[PDB]
């Protein structure tokens, strides 16, 4: 089967059980995607969500992002929404836990309703607006061009507006889009949001600061993170005619020269050999022996993009006026041939609401996860943490936890479940994060109890 055709027979696995989800998962699609096509970029996002209902009877709303990102090349613009893939391996940090990404919103559009999608796009500097209407053919995979159209652009003017309609419900979806707007803005503090909802309220998110963190930067892969049928896609997608050595130096991370060569003769390939002639033991073989290969670098981790500490304690500390704050961005690690970050904070006292646990947050490349959250490994791992040994003295504090992964490799738990997976190496470093930033509160408590006995016991 098919990407569409899998998404089609088990939407429930694939963030579309039912239309309340629908409606959460493709305002996150859109949020994402408008993300990505902006602070990726050193584009400060300006980004517009509004949703309408426009069938009553029937829940069917329309959504809309406009992004003022780089945007989409015309002849780009009908297979970037309406042809599914048939199977990319990822080399640069992306927000989404979805491969389907949009694509299974408008799948779902054309699935379960009649309207096209509404696509604007101008290109930066370009002196048009493209405009689309579009439907992906539910049985061909491929795009339907409705209506294809260009208007004059103004100065300095680039962005993409998506406006998708789809069965939903928002009464049930309504608090959980709020808290992905919200927790999206926690970490995204130089980007500025307008959410107008179905019922009219309109929320503003204002840009608190100017600073954008460094962006991903598309890597090679690394040996031990190919299987076979990612190698014969790498040698059918050369443009030259490699040599074997020609092409584990050139297509690779961490494979030098030096090191090529020691490959080659363990794998009992020849160098002069052309890799499309490779054979499905000589391949066999190479990936057995990456597997095997002890002597490569960690994965580069120029793949990934950090909040920062700065942004972490500027979101913590805008959103829920804390009397402390404290974050951590850990050095990279690396796992199954992919880099992995592990980032932490904490947010303690002040306006944070009082109650028995702290509150959790959890991101994964720069995006909240918010369903699953008692079967995640970042909630394993906070509530296994004794916050006594920290400072923490009532079994009722105020307390925000929040962690984030990045990778180009977030292992889930099951498709259709936002949980991130209880990974040895990623629980471990988890929890070296969480404590390095729980040492940072206790020092606070400790430092906070002293001067109140002091002031008790010295002053009048
Ligand atoms: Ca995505
Ligand atoms: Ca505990």
């Amino acid at each position: 089967l098919s990407p569409a055709e899998f998404f089609k027979r088990n939407p429930e696995l694939a963030g579309f059980p039912n239309p309340a989800r629908a409606l959460y998962q493709t305002v996150r699609e859109l949020i994402e995607n408008s993300l990505d096509a902006t602070d990726v970029h050193g584009i400060l996002p300006n980004i517009k969500i509004t949703i309408d209902l426009i069938d009553d009877a029937r829940q069917i709303y329309k959504v809309n992002v406009v992004d003022n990102g780089i945007g989409i090349p015309p002849q780009e613009v009908p297979n970037a929404f309406g042809r599914v893939l048939y199977s990319k391996y990822v080399n640069r940090q992306t927000r989404g836990m979805y491969g389907l990404g949009v694509k299974a919103a408008v799948l779902y559009s054309q699935m379960h309703q009649d309207k096209p999608i509404e696509i604007e796009t101008s290109p930066v500097n370009s002196k048009r607006i493209y405009t689309f209407k579009l439907k992906i053919d539910i049985n061909k995979n491929e795009p339907i061009i409705v209506e294809r159209g260009s208007v004059e652009n103004t100065r300095g003017f680039h962005g993409t507006s998506v406006a998708i309609s789809i069965p939903g419900d928002w009464p049930k979806a309504k608090s959980r889009i709020y808290e992905y707007i919200k927790r999206t803005y926690i970490i995204t503090p130089y980007a500025e949001f307008i959410f107008k909802d179905p019922e009219g309220n309109v929320t503003y998110y204002p840009r608190l600061t100017n600073k954008i963190p460094k962006p991903p930067q598309e890597v090679k892969p690394h040996p031990y993170g190919v299987d076979r049928e990612e190698i014969k896609i790498l040698i059918n997608n050369l443009k030259r005619d490699y040599t074997i050595k020609e092409f584990l130096v050139n297509e690779f991370q961490s494979i030098g020269d030096t090191t090529a060569d020691k490959i080659l003769e363990l794998a009992g390939l020849k160098p002069n050999k052309k890799v499309k002639n490779l054979t499905e033991e000589e391949i066999t073989r190479l990936v057995e022996t990456f597997k095997k290969y002890e002597d490569f670098r960690s994965p580069s981790a120029d793949s990934l993009s950090v909040i920062g500490e700065d942004l972490i304690e500027l979101g913590l500390k805008k959103i829920f006026n804390p009397d402390f704050a404290a974050s951590i961005t850990r050095k990279p690690k690396a796992y199954q041939g992919h880099p992995f970050i592990v980032e932490a904070g904490v947010a303690f006292g002040g306006s944070i609401p009082v109650g028995e646990e702290p509150i959790v947050l959890r991101y994964a490349n720069k995006i909240p996860l918010i369903y699953d959250e008692k079967s995640d490994v970042i909630w394993k791992v906070v509530e296994e943490l004794d916050w006594k040994r920290y400072g923490i003295e009532s079994d009722q504090y105020q307390m925000v936890v929040m962690v984030h992964l990045c990778s180009t490799k977030i292992p889930y738990k099951s498709a259709g479940k936002e949980s991130i997976a209880e990974v040895e190496d990623i629980e471990k470093e988890i929890k070296n994060a969480l404590m390095e930033v729980a040492r940072k509160l206790k020092q606070y408590l400790s430092e906070k109890r002293k001067e109140q006995e002091a002031k008790k016991k010295l002053l009048a």
